[PDB]
């Protein structure tokens, strides 16, 4: 009855989980379209909503719910298995039903997250431009010790140009690209100097409203693999700093090719969590 999405062992999260580290006590905020809190495979401990007319524990789009499931679907006898199934999960709603958000809404969510003591923030969202306030927000979150992860973008490549979106592009944020179950880069994955690591992003099955499970493709889906990993690292080495966590992830990554399309490569949690 429980399905193991291929991304889990592809990043070796399963080997870490078997060590006894599952993210217990680590706080992760999912900055997204909200989360279907009543899903039986998810346990949402709190959150906030910065979108008018929608509470934070409903997901009318599904995206938030799916991203969250990759970070933390419960390890049990049903549904799927998250990368860090015991993490304390918060839903922070910054995107509307249609999957879009405003700058001030996103910034508010980052700030909330920093203020409320999150350890890791996941932002499967992004655009062609940033804002100064957005930059301030992210830089400040990192400086205070939160690991900040974002999807690089689903723009593919074109010639020698950078298709890395913001906030991923900021240097205090990890930009994650997508690979498929064969470990190959997916075509839609953005490219650029800032790309940092890769994770599973094509054909990712996860939680999905209402009470079901579905497969989506996107750097959006690769991002939470990284957030979940950081969370595992922290549960095994609580003394680490954000940048140390960041460093472990990119240094032990599996090389796949040039950094412009693959950054340092595919994350390897077992290696990173040593
Ligand atoms: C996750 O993969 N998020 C990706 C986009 C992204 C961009 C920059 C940095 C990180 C991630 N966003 C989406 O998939 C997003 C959700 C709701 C709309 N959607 C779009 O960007 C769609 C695909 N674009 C769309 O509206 O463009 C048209 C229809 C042409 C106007
Ligand atoms: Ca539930
Ligand atoms: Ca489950
Ligand atoms: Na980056």
């Amino acid at each position: 009855a429980q399905t193991v999405p291929y991304g889990i062992p592809l990043i070796k999260a399963d080997k870490v989980q078997a060590q006894g580290f599952k993210g217990a006590n680590v706080k992760v905020a999912v900055l997204d379209t909200g989360i279907q809190a009543s899903h039986p495979d998810l346990n949402v401990v709190g959150g906030a909503s910065f979108v008018a007319g929608e509470a934070y524990n409903t997901d009318g789009n599904g995206h938030g719910t799916h991203v969250a499931g990759t970070v933390a679907a419960l390890d049990n006898t049903t549904g799927v298995l998250g990368v860090a199934p015991s993490v304390s999960l918060y839903a922070v709603k910054v995107l509307n039903s249609s999957g879009s958000g405003s700058y001030s809404g996103i910034v508010s969510g980052i700030e909330w997250a920093t203020t409320n003591g999150m350890d890791v923030i996941n932002m499967s969202l992004g655009g062609a431009s940033g804002s100064t306030a957005m930059k301030q927000a992210v830089d400040n979150a990192y400086a205070r010790g939160v690991v900040v992860v974002a999807a690089a973008g689903n723009s593919g490549n074109s010639g020698s140009t950078n298709t890395i979106g913001y906030p991923a592009k900021y240097d205090s944020v990890i930009a994650v690209g997508a690979v498929d179950s064969n470990s190959n880069r997916a075509s839609f994955s953005s490219v650029g100097a800032e790309l940092e690591v890769m994770a599973p992003g094509a054909g990712v099955y996860s939680t999905y409203p209402t009470n079901t499970y579905a497969t989506l493709n996107g750097t959006s889906m690769a991002s939470p693999h990284v957030a979940g990993a950081a969370a595992l690292i922290l549960s095994k080495h609580p003394n680490l700093s954000a940048s140390q966590v960041r460093n472990r992830l990119s240094s032990t990554a599996t090389y796949l090719g040039s950094s412009f399309y693959y950054g340092k490569g595919l994350i390897n949690v077992e290696a990173a969590a040593q």
